[PDB]
């Protein structure tokens, strides 16, 4: 029980000190290590319920039961007199750096998960390398350190969403008494992109500085795992070499897919290209119906674009479909066109992009609906958002022995371990996990603590809240209504719902009865809240706090007994009373 | 136990049906009452754990143990055959309307609490009257039905706050690529006020329609409780009459105080006057430091005003004082001036308000600091925000026997009962309770259900969340840091905190390290979250959801195990790690 925890902690930690808060001899070692700038984990036995049991088991590794005890890479190094002997003899540095591998930890991938894992590991004295390489898109687009979210994901996406939201703010300002001539207002795409990219650049730079300041080795190199402990790296001069590592974290993420049709790769673009595009896309076709497709279509329309979304079947597959339809209805009522039950067959080039005068080209898109009928229309830009895929070398991962699933993602235990015992996987390539930035970050940080600081806490992947940053935002935590009904049966599900109107929308003359929220509850479990859903402004800020309560097992009664904050949109969750079964209107 | 619950329910309900969901004879009575449009409460005994015990005790009131049983104002009226005998004989209407008093419920006051209580009571067949009268301010300002929040409180305040926030949005829009000439943009106060007042008018109208549609008698009359069951009303022709009621709810609220100095009443105004003021206040002095003082000063400055706040001692007394200082620092850095440790002595008139050309007057304010030094400066408008007070006739409430405290507020039990057994008090006049609109609404609705539908649930007044809508908003739920330390001692309090920067502020070039959040936790109680505090945009939307988790007893570990939504401000609450005791910088 505790002896198997101690065994795992001793074997895996790079540099660890077993201590007690009140222990002058422990402080002597702590001060020596701090003066030597030797980073390490510290476990204060007096603060653990099984502290006394741990102190006894330590003798199985050191032949002593006292504190302090210092370990390096699985080996007891000494008590205080011994550590200080190494110190005063200029021997300690060599002792604590001795290793069978080049690194304690090699992270392949410098994105959300990998940077979090590598920084956290270094905190405990793990000798750490982070590898990051950004393979250029088909048109040649590349970017700096930080991964998908920082460079071509959440960060630029939400900044362009804000630019789009500011359009409504300009409209609203007049109703609130501001005098501005909107005949004269227009949007400049390249000025926005320059501001977005300046911020991204500050993040690229910040991550580099952070790795330096934590003594992490950053290699701008492509990595390949060729055996359980061997990573082959290729640098930008195409020099190939091998580095070894005790633990390996795979954190390589995904990249956009293209449909297998003529012209897609040559003439279309993806979200990878959009966020640094030097020209305004112009009349744009977005192919796909994911949150990325709808988010990008949404802000392009708000920035003055002529935008069409081509939808194969449904919107936001995997999300609550009542909410998805309300998201789409708002977009269609606010300037976004939809080509329904339609797929593309080929992209034909009519004009080449004019890179010197910074203007888009022109394309002919041919496709068809499922009545067999044809689709044919011209667009300046075609954006594919038809899913993302991992890029793992299946033949290579096989020969190392890392098991992948149908889709090319890594099959992991609940502590992120692959089928190779020293190799772990985090983030978007971890099969079955929500593909979100804070998930990758929590997984990587928590994994690093287990590996190098004796922690036991696992990442909890259930009831992870999300927000779709469409023109009217959609936040959710927990089950869709249809998923709850499938699990438990319609007679065991109660749904409370209401429309609402933000107070800000009254003077602005925006819509009554578009914003909407519901709670999906389980009758036979004290009206447990299984899922929360809100369509409205600032939906991510609304949703976040409730995710804590849902993780704690909130019931409808817990929402009712809480008092609202007035005036807010969120307070409507504390006074819901109309049930769907009652048939009463939610207006 | 259950017999005393039944006794109380039978005695207090106006019209109540004891039933079981599966009971054709109950449905026969239900359909008759619905066809007769007789409103009533219904208790389905099969849905109560003590249902069988209740069914037996009913024989103590009716001599029968079966369902259905119908009661009116404490008297068993009959089983199904009997009710249907009354129906087919055109006798039922007279039966269910027979009463010793004119009304089952008289509500004195038509604001947040009173309207909620009166509407909810009528739902269960209580014959209900709501009295509302708005005594004019010293300069003659009056308004319609709905109370303080609707007319001169949360609603207009937050709409003018939004007008102020739109100023920053105009500035931000340029950085996000919008081209607008801000040399040419200005704000028109009267256009804003017209829009705000149009919305308020729609609310006045809506409440009137709602009372009509619920068959509540609305009297625009001043009410006085002259004996436990007698309310003297004075209508707008000054006709005096008396109405009687079984239960009385006092819900009369508060009005602004004036300092006892020469010129205050004659020449200054309060928040009652501000929200319909026909002229822009101009150069304004706000006397006071409450949330009302700072909210009003904040939006007046953002709308182009020259604004000074005169502070006797501290800001936001009763709120967390670290947060209060951060609120004030932001205001002082964004255009609001403060006269510190200063009080007024007299207001002198230099120019009369020009009502015909809609322009303010001019005033001379004389005051002093606590070094004895003098204050003397001219202002166009002087707004007092030095607290609010109940307006109850202490001599009258005494002779009826309703006990008041030091401050003139009503001393109530935990079920809102006064010292007179049929008289209750809700909202701002209920001593010791948080003076907020959703508190008054919950108290009134929950009271109405206990009185007329057999409910037992009490209003929970603990950990009620709040938000101060200053230019940078401040949301809070639970204890201030200083209150937690006083209760439990510094060694038992841990505070986790962080600065943050909204992503929206990056491209807009707004401040690093002004937005701020902290969690005040109790070490010896599993790091229980005692108080949550956030300074930032949309602070009310951020805070609300956490209030559910805090009511459920959230710990720091419950916050940590929850995954953030990215990118949001709120997600920072899920990754806090810097403690104040550590001394580490929260930047
Ligand atoms: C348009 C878009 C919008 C999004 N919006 C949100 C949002 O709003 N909120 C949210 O939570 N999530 C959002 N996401 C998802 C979020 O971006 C991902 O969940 C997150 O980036 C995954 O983190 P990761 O560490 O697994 O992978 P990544 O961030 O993709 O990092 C992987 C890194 O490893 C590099 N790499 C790949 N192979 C190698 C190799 N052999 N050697 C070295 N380096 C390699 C990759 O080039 C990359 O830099 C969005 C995604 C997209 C595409
Ligand atoms: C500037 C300001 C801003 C505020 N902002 C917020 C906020 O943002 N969020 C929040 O939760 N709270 C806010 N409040 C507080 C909120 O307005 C009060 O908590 C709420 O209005 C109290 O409700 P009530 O029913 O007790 O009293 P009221 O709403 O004041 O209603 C009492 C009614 O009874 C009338 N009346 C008085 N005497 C009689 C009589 N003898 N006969 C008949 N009628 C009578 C009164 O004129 C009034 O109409 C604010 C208050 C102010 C002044």
């Amino acid at each position: 029980g505790t002896s198997q925890w101690l065994r795992k902690t001793v074997d895996s930690a790079a540099v660890i000190l077993f201590s007690k808060t009140t222990c002058p001899y422990c402080k002597k070692v702590k001060d020596v290590l701090a003066e030597a700038k030797i980073k390490h984990a510290t476990i204060e036995l007096d603060q653990l319920s099984n502290g006394s049991a741990i102190q006894k088991c330590l003798a199985s590794f050191s032949k002593i039961e006292t504190v302090p005890q210092m370990f390096v890479r699985g080996k007891f190094i000494g008590d205080s007199q011994t550590v200080l002997k190494y110190y005063s003899n200029d021997e300690l540095a060599g002792i604590v750096n001795e290793s069978k591998y080049d690194y304690d930890l090699i992270v392949i991938g410098g994105g959300s998960g990998g940077l979090a894992a590598g920084k956290e590991a270094a905190k405990y004295g793990a000798k750490t390398a982070v590898l990051d390489y950004v393979e250029p898109t088909p048109i040649g687009t590349t970017w700096g350190l930080g991964g998908t979210c920082v460079n071509v994901g959440c960060i630029p996406k939400k900044l362009m969403h804000q630019a789009g939201l500011l359009s409504h703010a300009l409209e609203d300002a007049e109703h609130f008494g501001w005098s501005l001539d909107r005949s004269k207002i227009s949007h400049n795409w390249s000025t926005m992109v320059e501001g977005v990219q300046s911020h991204i650049g500050s993040l690229n730079w910040g991550y580099k500085v952070a790795l330096r300041d934590n003594q992490v080795t950053y290699l701008n190199a492509k990595g390949r795992l060729i055996s359980p402990h061997e990573v082959q790296i290729t640098d930008k001069n195409q020099k190939v070499s091998t580095i070894t590592g005790n633990k390996i974290i795979l954190a390589t993420g995904e990249r956009p897919k293209y449909p297998e049709i003529p012209g897609a790769v040559e003439y279309g673009i993806t979200s990878d290209d959009l966020f640094s595009l030097p020209y305004f896309p112009g009349k744009t076709l977005v192919i796909g119906a994911s949150y990325v497709a709808l988010e990008c279509a949404g802000f392009l329309a708000s920035l003055g674009g002529d935008v069409t979304v081509m939808v194969r079947s449904i919107l936001l597959r995997g999300f609550d479909q009542q909410m998805a339809e309300k998201v789409g209805d708002y977009m269609e009522n606010h300037g976004v066109k939809f080509a329904k039950l339609c797929v593309p067959d080929e992209i034909k080039q009519l004009k080449v992009v004019d890179t010197e005068n910074n203007k888009p080209g022109l394309l002919l898109v041919k496709g068809h609906y499922t009545d067999g009928k044809k689709f044919e229309e011209e667009f300046e830009t075609v954006i594919f958002a038809v899913g993302r895929e991992p890029q793992l070398s299946k033949v290579l991962c096989e020969t190392v022995g890392v098991k992948l699933d149908k889709n090319g993602r890594v099959v992991c235990t609940d502590d992120e371990q692959t089928t190779v015992s020293n190799v772990y996987a985090i983030g978007d390539i971890n099969a079955g996990k929500p593909q979100l930035t804070p998930v990758a970050i929590q997984a990587g940080r928590y994994l690093a603590r287990r590996l190098f600081a004796g922690a036991t806490e696992l990442t909890d992947y259930s009831n992870v809240a999300t927000t779709v940053f469409t023109p009217l935002e959609y936040g959710a935590c927990g089950l869709s209504e249809e998923d709850a009904i499938e699990k438990y049966g319609d007679k065991d599900i109660e749904v409370y719902h209401s429309n609402f109107k933000p107070l800000e929308w009254t003077v602005a003359h925006r819509e009554d009865n578009v914003c909407y929220m519901k709670l999906v509850c389980r009758k036979s479990d004290n009206m447990r809240v299984l899922g929360l859903h809100v369509l409205g402004p600032n939906a991510g800020e609304i949703t976040q706090g409730y995710a804590v309560a849902i993780k704690m097992g909130a019931t409808k009664a817990d929402f009712d007994r809480t008092i609202g904050i007035h005036p807010t949109c969120s307070e409507t969750f504390t006074t819901l009373h109309v049930t769907k079964k009652s048939g009463v209107s939610p207006i």
